[PDB]
């Protein structure tokens, strides 16, 4: 089994991978109503935990690691871009 390599939170595939503070990462956390103490975080939209393949192919959209673990059930928050 394989998540990813990052000890910064957990690994997930974000479809959107957009900044908190972005026209589209603002304008979707306000229709989830997220409080953001950062708004300089990267919130990832259509993000799914990565624990399948254990490969490249772990993610078709974009892979990153998020520090919280607050998700609405798609999204994921405070996330770091990552490959490979």
């Amino acid at each position: 089994g394989s998540w990813g390599q990052c000890s910064t939170g957990s690994i997930q595939c974000c479809q959107n991978v957009v900044p908190g503070d972005s026209d589209l990462g603002t304008l979707l956390l306000d229709e989830l109503g997220i409080v953001l103490e950062d708004p300089t975080v990267l919130i990832g939209d259509g993000c799914d935990p990565i624990t399948v393949a254990g490969s490249s192919d772990a993610c078709s959209a974009t892979a990153v690691c998020c520090s919280d673990n607050n998700v609405s059930g798609v999204i994921a928050i405070g996330c770091l871009p990552v490959t490979l």
